[PDB]
């Protein structure tokens, strides 16, 4: 698409205003406005400005001033607005040489598709995500001196079977969901059937090509969309644009939500379910009929590579501290880096499509959406290409629950990291896979160390955690 | 003392109950009450069962009986009970052989004191402690799927400086003490003076020798009692004696005493110093007038020991979770391995005494109160003798505010571990310095380092921070 | 005195505690508490340790231990604690060197008299002091990034006169004092009679000489008690006490005092009046009958000390932000630097006393008791006394309520400074005076400057007033 | 003119639409303590026969003299022009470190910590122009504007050269290079003070009046300083009640 097609579009749709957005370095949207009579040639050939010292992992104070350039292909009216507006994603450039920023994560995915074009192995890499959520009424959360709390609240939790009365004063009415029950019974006991569609008639309405939506295991709202899988960027794009709109429909609809990994405990979390293929020439390149799970050399060692780079991978698929909350055995997510067909207590599993090539793939099922889909996508492609170019075997495929295993077994297997710090310090010291072809820069990389470990972990590390005082209060 | 002084004690002070107590392994002790007609000769010669499986860190279910033995030198009057009470402690003893439990900590304090004994070093070590707690008004936590909360709250505390009225509806008199600042004003501003004086008593009066008290450098409450030091084992049975006078002085009294190492963000943690030293045939071995802040080689080979050992000593020092929440820059807590005379930074001072040769002593900063102090003093012990033994050098003392170190130099220095899980693991892989003489044995270690996983460790772990929905709600 | 003597004491006494007190550099007197038995000749001999780290203006962290040795002329019973408690101030002296501490306070006051007598001007500095105080029944303060606020309350406030009740629900009785009316109509108009006397009668219990008792003229509790005149230490150290029984004295009675400067804006703030005199050998030095105001040479010098070195002594007499809030017109507290006799309006006024010689002097009405008498007292002398060694003549009398002078006649006389930050520049810039004999060391004073510039001057700039938003936001 | 105008209408528009949508607008300097305050800088640049003065490739942050001397005329009179630009007592609340308004009286391209940013613009003569980052809303736009004016010129006039620029974050200054650097004032009585006793720069050709600048100084003095003087701040109970 053409800078010609996107003035066409606002000048059709009668759009008042123009939503220039673009991405932090942890993986935020971030976005100002124009008017339609200030969207011109001029924001194509000199781009806008902004104040790069308030962007998460961007520019210092007195180096604040960067620059954005518009992407064409990004453009999509936006669902909510009174007033008619037009979203566009930009790509950060430097002010002064017009280069691409090397802390852009839209620049990391071009760099990425562009490497690995480069490699030969491949010319596509295909992304289909599955980024869960949850659908609550409430929250609220503090930190104190001498306390701290957290609560979310949700019509159809559990924990309020026993309520005298809704929120809103009126009756309890039941058809609550159960812990791990929530997937996934009709109406009434599904509470959030209307909410869904509204939320998929917003996608379908953005140019989302959908494919289901469905209630969660988690009680309390969980849920997941899923829409049709793309080459690497594209797919970042529609990650980033889906979270808006999910969000913002269950805004405009009295409800909360949020893609944190882990907001219930003794409930599922919210995962972020990469399925993954390479192709090339228009043809698949990861099916072989001879091989287990019908898994070609090239997809063998692509999973080769995610699982054993896993250790410092993790930093980019899965960068919050609440992230290894959800890496606990029992809740269909990871606990160790192993693959095996049909298994969803598996790190790498290969869901069961047939003899058809096309839809033969690996699905990373570690990944959460708590922090970049630009980052995570490129890490993983990364990682997947290491182990291609080194033809790195996975360990055997182990076909069990890998929760029910027991303790002697289950040490022969190496585990999932317990803590971000651990990814972090991990990261720090191998790397090395990310850098091949300049696609992720030893900037971007120690920014993101230094941002994780004095924003996040440090802060988490120094405050007393709430079940500290049930253990020890009376020591 | 003997058999007969104690029942002299009991005729005497018309005592009516004997509470029966013994400790735990993580540091809790136990008690149950017998009548005076039932305190016999035969308490003495065959001692008294318990349910062994109900006891932390002790028996299974199926090897449940075992037996306690008293310790005749530990008779002392409850200060508390309206009939009146002898409290005693005992030792844990095997049902079957008689012999000495290697779980019971007071059995491990005892055979530490033989160990020094047989090593020929000295023949006795004396250790001088500084339990520091907080007098709160309440506190209340919970833990559930959707939320989790706790609060700690005083009257005096600098949180509640806007409070409309107090918590009972009077009014509002102003004099709450500042964080950092409640060392040690006069009153009105200490608030505590009358309460801590009952406490001074009541320790008094059950023959403590006292050497001072005052509030503390926390808000809202902090506080600090000094009695004097003693040989090991009698300087834990006077530490958990303490805690109990301390902690029923103020419930008796409205009030609720916690010793958590860190209940407050952003104020003074809460330790346990421990002043200790040397002492053979009546002689002190600290002290060399030509010495570094005036130690002796047996003294700097004992600091060697403390600060060589810190990764797995802290195991029994620093034995839980919040532990790690205390030792961060700021508080008057180690944040590295270093000694220094004079400096409250560091994680051995030596405070100034001057040339007496019988003041001379180290000052271990880092312990807390959160754990075992038979255990604890124990272990300090075998990491300081072992210093000696191997002659090890510590690094040298810098004198300098430690929190205040350039990058460079601070780098150089041994931090002090980040979290439990760390020492655990330390403590695990290297902790033949305990075995020694067989003063700790692999199945108390075995035991310390599987509890601390599955009660402690882990259940954090899995539970979500409040402090994480601050960061990650919206991501 | 002599410690034999506070040995007998104590012993006749009874006393269980002994309360361990010196003075922190701002004026707080701090405290902790040994008991009877630990009360001995090593305590004179060897003296006690304390945490110079945690006591404002005093040591560093990683040189914290310092030293205490009594002072026997201080020993009074504490009228307050139900357990038996003897009252002893220290000076802190150096743990090495046992050399004076440069910054004890305790310490400037014994210099500041030494120097007097070294100089052969007199021997004997006396002062009599008016700390003025605030009976509330009531504070209550915060400051948040959203807003701020502060209320005291009194039963007698004139801004209650319309309440339906009183705090504690019972009816309105009137009878409240009117704004500048407090000076000093009968009960039932005052209520706070048998509050002042039990505050006169504890004084009297611990040894002062008291003269007299009132209401001031503040409303909602504004009061007033004078004690007999003393040598300049002992002055201070019965300043020092006096604040304590006043202070704790309410406390115990459901009350709560302050005696910041200024807590009720647009009425009377709370001063601390010094009346100053110099004696040799027994006799006075202030009489001439000849001389303005029955002033002397010598006296007239000393005034013009104290008028001159104003802009920098305040920094030292007037040591609060809160202090300048007084010094406003129409309160009876100066606004410029003038002296004149029976003059409530001047900043030195000499009242009217006859033709006795031994009771003129002059009354320095600049003071207030937010900091610390020692320095204050010190301060005074220093400045008095280099009046006296250069002979600087204060500039003529001005019988006139300075109030209301014409603009012209008003700009031409030196005002008092606007704000602390002028006088703690000012004192910077020029503070020779002090550092005469070594009386104030540099160290005190740069101490001095730095502490007031970032813990009170720099705190209160950042943050708005509430004022500001009545003013401004509406812009 | 156009420009103070706008100014004024854009104020009433702003406060009005948030009023009809049951909210509350303010445009004072510091209305959170802790957190951003909020600026009025003002991009100034000269213009004569329709053709922009300010840029020169050769210059440091392609500015020629005139725009140079202006920043020197601004940089100068700073002392006393903030009475007209930073007018209130709540000015001095934002005029503090890290939330990207200035502490010091520096010029510096790109560098949001400083008195005058020069916004990185390229090679384009038009687009050039000096950042003030200095001002706030909380007075009279006219008065502002025409103020920064009048120190402007008086910098050209007199061809004042601003100290050199300082291309760091300002706020993290070594103490001894901090401290070398001129600071914004500290409260709006020094700028008082200052205007009271140096203005002739406003008073070339007759516009700003003496009449007008006294009647300045007596108002804020009266009506802003002196009352928020008198007021006990609740701060001061924290630090001192027990005292
Ligand atoms: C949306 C999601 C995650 C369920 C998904 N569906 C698909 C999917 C499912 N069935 C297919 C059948 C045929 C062709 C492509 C298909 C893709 C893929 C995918 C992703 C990457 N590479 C290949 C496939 N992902
Ligand atoms: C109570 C505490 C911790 C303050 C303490 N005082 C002392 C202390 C202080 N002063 C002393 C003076 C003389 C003799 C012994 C002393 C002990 C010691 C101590 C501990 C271990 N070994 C020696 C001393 N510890
Ligand atoms: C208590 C106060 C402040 C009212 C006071 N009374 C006195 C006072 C009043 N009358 C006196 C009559 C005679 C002798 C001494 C006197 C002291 C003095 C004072 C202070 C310093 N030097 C001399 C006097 N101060
Ligand atoms: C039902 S689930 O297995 C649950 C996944 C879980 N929420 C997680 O990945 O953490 N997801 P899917 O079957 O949609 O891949
Ligand atoms: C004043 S402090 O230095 C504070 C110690 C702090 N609570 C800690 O050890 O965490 N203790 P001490 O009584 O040893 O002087
Ligand atoms: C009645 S007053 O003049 C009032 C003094 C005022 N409170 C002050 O601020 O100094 N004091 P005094 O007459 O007791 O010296
Ligand atoms: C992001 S900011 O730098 C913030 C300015 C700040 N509120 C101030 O007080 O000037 N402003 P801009 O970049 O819009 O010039
Ligand atoms: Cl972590
Ligand atoms: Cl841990
Ligand atoms: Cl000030
Ligand atoms: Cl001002
Ligand atoms: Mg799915
Ligand atoms: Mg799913
Ligand atoms: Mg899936
Ligand atoms: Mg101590
Ligand atoms: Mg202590
Ligand atoms: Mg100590
Ligand atoms: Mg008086
Ligand atoms: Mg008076
Ligand atoms: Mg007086
Ligand atoms: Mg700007």
């Amino acid at each position: 698409k053409t800078p010609d097609d996107v003035f066409k579009l606002a000048k059709d749709e009668k759009v008042e205003y123009v939503d220039v957005r673009f991405c932090d370095l942890p993986g935020i949207m971030q976005h100002f406005t124009i008017p339609a009579s200030a969207f011109d040639k001029s924001v194509f050939d000199d781009g806008l400005a902004f104040d790069g010292s308030s962007i998460r992992g961007f520019q210092s104070i007195h180096e604040s001033d960067m620059l954005l350039l518009p992407d064409p292909e990004t453009a999509r009216i936006d669902p909510f607005r009174a007033a008619k507006t037009l979203n566009i994603n930009f790509f950060v450039h430097d002010p002064f040489t017009l280069e691409p920023y090397s802390r852009d994560p839209r620049n990391i995915a071009r760099k990425a598709e562009n490497y690995l074009i480069s490699t030969g192995i491949a010319d596509t890499a295909y992304f289909g995500a599955e980024a869960e959520f949850y659908i609550f009424d409430s929250v609220s959360f503090d930190s104190r001196a001498n306390g701290s709390f957290y609560e979310v609240d949700a019509i159809s939790g559990w924990w309020n079977t026993g309520a005298a009365t809704e929120a809103d004063g009126s009756p309890n009415r039941g058809y609550k969901v159960r812990h791990k029950g929530g997937y996934f019974p009709v109406a009434p006991n599904d509470q959030y059937v209307d909410l869904r569609d509204k939320m998929l008639t917003n996608l379908i309405n953005s140019g989302f090509i959908l494919e289901k939506g469905h209630h969660e295991v988690g009680s309390g709202g969980q849920a997941e969309i899923n829409y049709q899988f793309n080459s690497l960027l594209h797919a970042a794009d529609d990650m980033q644009l889906y979270k808006y709109i999910i969000k913002n429909t269950a805004w405009q609809n009295g409800k909360t939500v949020t893609f944190m990994p882990k907001p219930l405990f003794g409930d599922n979390g919210s995962g972020m379910h990469c399925h993954q293929s390479l192709w090339k020439d228009g043809a698949p390149l990861m099916y072989d009929e001879t091989g287990y799970a019908g898994l070609s050399d090239t997809a063998r060692h692509y999973i080769g590579g995610l699982l054993h780079h896993a250790p410092s991978l993790l930093a980019f698929t899965n960068p919050t501290v609440n992230s290894y909350k959800r890496l606990v055995p029992g809740y269909e997510a990871p606990i160790n880096l192993v693959y095996s067909q049909r298994n969803r207590s598996a790190c790498v599993r290969i869901p069961i499509t047939g003899s058809n090539p096309k839809a033969k793939r690996l699905e990373f099922r570690s990944p959460d959406s708590s922090g970049n889909p630009y980052l995570a996508f490129s890490a993983m492609l990364m990682a997947g290409l290491d182990g291609i170019k080194n033809k790195i075997e996975p360990q055997a495929p182990v076909d069990k629950d890998l929760y029910e295993l027991p303790p002697e077994e289950a040490a022969s297997i190496p585990q999932t990291p317990t803590q971000l710090s651990d990814v972090i310090d991990r990261l720090e010291a191998d790397h090395e896979y990310l850098t091949e072809g300049g696609v992720f820069t030893n900037d971007l990389i120690e920014t993101w160390i230094s941002f994780k470990r004095e924003n996040e972990i440090e802060p988490v590390n120094i405050r007393p955690h709430p079940y500290e005082f049930a253990l020890y209060y009376d020591v």
